[PDB]
């Protein structure tokens, strides 16, 4: 007999007799004896003998008949006659000890085509596997991926691809009809989870509305504690705490605008006053109960956020407005210029002459000559022109919406900071007016107004490009051909498996509430419908090996090649916050990533040798980001160094750069007014009624000008939850199981890779403590930028980088 104790947790922990008796079967497979058709020995059917830790888990013990002819265990079988679903956590055998790592819910057997199966947690690429056991590993693989047909039940564990065909709503209202976005060149876009739901009636090529929009089982998290699910928290506030807060408005119950700047400093301050059914409706909820402050009645004050802690002010100053392009929420859109004025690249023959209209001599670049700042490469822009041009004549026409596509001009100053030289407001031949800096005067209301603009660009921007697009949509392809083609066993599965955590489940959450027909990017973001559009005008120019943050900073030619630097490239704006930590980040990254392929990949002709990486990433571009397939930049696997290099990417994305456009939400954006999220006037004309407003009343001029009140609650308390770490976050360095493989030279190099993380964080604390440093790790806010902290604990803390793109 073989000792064996197993770890389960009851669904109600995550949402004991009895799972003793003949409730539960296991039966071991051999990985060293085969039997007479090549498969691995299956042992009887032992069941669960008796009661015997984490929180919620509870141990059982089994004992199993085994004999020296039935050789090694490396799988079992698990059969759960229950009629309630339980989650298995692991199995520990006293032989040889053996550990499988299960962490799988196993619903009742009926509910199953083939009987699961767990292997233990060594790590094979397919030619290593033991014979007996390359059967299961086989079919196991075949099971995940199901027949492209059906609509998938809540148990079902099958990884699919389709289109974003089911954002639109055409039966509740033909005004809710979107494009299917991807499978066409007019709009390409990265796969998704398939649901298979069916048709609309309106239209075959919608798929029909919902109750839970289904993700593979074990994709849908768990959590031991309510208050960390915060993915179902933009579906509650979607759909329960929205209409609260519409009907408030339309009651009359509170001003539906905010009058001056202290009316929005009011709501974290004594709150804001809302009729009690409002605060009953949101109190019982258990993620959104912990995103505000309430009197139980009639009060309800939100978090104040990081940047007004010190000076509620600072937001205004110039300084801090283009500080925040390289250490903001959004530290990744900005370019160096090499040529002036700005060109465009929008086509003559549809758009006309598109060209900047600024004129160097206006700009004040402290002394130097444009020959001289383009010369020691001072000058960097924030462009937003082609890609906002395109779609501003449509937008304007939607009620309560009216922008300008924006260029700001920035001059990188003798001590390092960047100073915002010029702002060119262009509406569709392109019409355009340059805005100059200007202390005093109507002047400087209407350069305020110019930088509201410009940051409504980067909203929109970021929102969409920087944050849904490039993290959140760009990485469930990889998750899905992951699954469907990389073996449990495999390597580079336990290598990129930590990375995926929640981000299918979040994204089904996001299709359902946040970007669909009439959701909330759609309520509270200028682009209202052409939002996701947008987003796919702009994956016509993703390129995956951009992605890369070295490519990325040489790309955007805020640094240049230099080998002669730690990290090979050489920083433009020395001290660019992101960008710095960015690259201490990458590189214990690529160490780690580097240590390991080695130890599975000996030579360049094992990795073209491995079918299952083949098969992979043959999937993942041709049919996971299929639009964009026969592209040449796509990295081929034939070397050891292109499976490094991809291996990078992905977990750069899914950790680092999700973090620093993730987590610095409402840190930043919490003051609406420092970063707002439409535009609603155009810039007002003298003689006029609101140009005398201007002069008189340029906080009220300023809040006309962008969102109003209602979707300012709403977009506060979403950003809130996307900014919230969970308690059952895992950090970048961890894992959630010490034993995920049974390999001592990873897991030895996995430690090597977390002591790399502390000892960067210290790095970075010393930044932060820095005196130069301080001007644009802090700024004007004071706010250093702790961003890329790899720690941090719960809570809305601007620190702490995730494994994956969890929220
Ligand atoms: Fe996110």
């Amino acid at each position: 007999k073989i000792k064996g104790t197993v770890v389960l947790m009851p669904k109600n922990e995550l949402e004991l007799n009895a799972f003793l008796g003949r409730s539960v079967s296991l039966q071991l497979i051999s990985a060293t004896k085969a039997d007479a058709h090549g498969k691995g020995k299956v042992g009887k059917d032992t069941f669960l003998e008796g009661i015997n830790l984490g929180a919620g888990e509870s141990a059982f013990n089994i004992h199993f008949e085994w004999d020296g002819s039935m050789g090694i265990p490396g799988a079992f079988y698990i059969k759960n006659y229950m009629q309630v679903e339980f989650f298995l956590k692991s199995l520990t055998l006293e032989a040889i000890t053996i550990r499988f790592v299960c962490n799988s819910w196993v619903y009742n057997t009926k509910l199953y085509k083939s009987v699961r199966i767990f292997f233990a947690n060594h790590t094979y690429v397919p030619s290593e596997t033991p014979a007996p056991l390359v059967s299961y590993r086989e079919e196991e693989l075949k099971s995940l991926r199901g027949n492209g047909t059906g609509e998938r039940k809540e148990y079902d564990r099958i990884y699919d691809y389709d289109v974003y065909n089911d954002l639109g709503n055409p039966d509740k209202s033909e005004k809710l009809a979107r494009p299917v976005l991807g499978g066409s060149s007019t709009f390409p876009y990265p796969r998704r989870g398939r649901t298979g739901r069916g048709p609309t009636v309106t239209d075959p090529n919608t798929e029909k509305q919902g109750e839970v929009f289904y993700v593979p089982r074990d994709e849908n998290l768990g959590h031991l504690k309510s208050k960390d699910a915060l993915e179902i928290g933009t579906k509650s506030l979607s759909q329960i705490v929205q209409p609260a807060f519409e009907s408030a408005f339309d009651l009359k119950s509170t001003p539906i605008e905010f009058h001056s700047f202290q009316d929005v400093h009011d709501l974290y301050e004594g709150g804001i006053k809302l009729p009690r059914d409002v605060i009953s409706t949101i109190i019982p909820l258990p993620v959104i109960k912990e995103l505000y402050r309430t009197d139980g009645q009639h009060i309800l004050k939100f978090p104040q956020p990081h940047v007004v802690q010190v000076s509620q002010s600072a937001w205004m100053t110039d300084e801090e407005f283009a500080r925040e392009m390289i250490a903001g929420v959004n530290p990744c859109v900005i370019r160096g210029l090499e040529e002036f004025p700005p060109k465009s690249n929008l086509d003559p023959a549809i758009y006309g002459d598109q060209s900047s209209k600024i004129t160097a001599d206006s700009l004040d670049l402290d002394g130097y000559t444009m020959d001289e700042a383009l010369g020691s490469r001072r000058l960097f822009m924030l462009d937003y022109h082609d890609i906002f041009m395109p779609y501003v004549r449509q937008i304007n026409q939607l009620n309560s919406a009216k922008t300008y596509a924006t260029r700001t001009i920035l001059f990188l100053r003798e001590d390092g900071t960047l100073k915002p030289v010029a702002i060119e407001l262009s509406l569709p031949a392109a019409v355009s007016q340059v805005v100059l800096p200007a202390k005093e005067g109507v002047e400087s209301t209407i350069w305020l107004l110019a930088k509201a603009y410009v940051i409504v660009n980067d909203s929109c921007y970021h929102q969409l490009m920087s944050h849904w697009l490039n993290t959140h949509a760009a990485m469930e392809p990889f998750v899905i051909a992951t699954h469907r083609h990389l073996s449990v066993l495999h390597p580079i599965y336990k290598l990129l498996t930590p990375h995926y955590r929640n981000n299918m489940n979040i994204n089904a959450l996001a299709r359902q509430s946040l970007i669909n027909a009439n959701g909330i990017i759609e309520t509270t973001f200028l682009p209202s419908k052409y939002s996701v559009e947008m987003s796919s005008a702009v994956y016509k120019n993703w390129v995956f090996t951009d992605q890369a943050l070295p490519a990325d900073l040489i790309k955007r030619g805020v640094a240049i090649k230099d080998p002669s630097t730690p990290h090979g490239v050489r920083l433009l704006i020395e001290d660019y916050p992101y960008a710095a930590d960015g690259l201490e980040i990458w590189a214990a990254i690529k160490t780690w990533v580097q240590e390991y392929v080695p130890l599975y990949y000996a030579r360049d002709d094992d990795v073209k040798n491995d079918s299952e990486l083949q098969h992979w990433w043959k999937e993942a571009v041709e049919k996971g980001h299929g639009d964009l397939k026969d592209k040449p930049w796509w990295p081929k696997l034939q070397t050891l160094e292109d499976l490094v290099e991809v291996c990078l990417i992905i977990i750069w994305i899914a950790s680092a750069l999700h973090a620093a456009v993730n987590f610095g939400q409402y840190p930043y954006g919490g003051l609406i007014m420092n970063r707002p999220t439409a535009s609603r006037r155009l810039l007002p004309e003298k003689g006029t009624p609101e140009y005398e407003e201007m002069i008189n009343n340029h906080e009220k001029a300023y809040l006309r000008t962008i969102t109003s009140k209602l979707p300012t609650l709403i977009s506060l308390s979403v950003i809130e939850i996307l900014s919230t770490h969970a308690s059952d976050e895992v950090y970048l360095g961890q894992r959630d199981n010490p034993h995920w493989t049974s390999d001592s030279k990873a897991l030895q190099a996995f430690q090597k890779f977390g002591n790399k993380l502390k000892e960067i964080e210290e790095k970075l604390v010393r930044r932060n403590n820095d005196p130069s440093l301080q001007g644009n790790r802090l700024g004007p806010v004071q706010l250093p930028y702790t961003l890329l902290y790899p720690s941090s604990e719960e809570g809305l803390t601007f620190r702490g980088i995730p494994n994956s793109i969890s929220i």
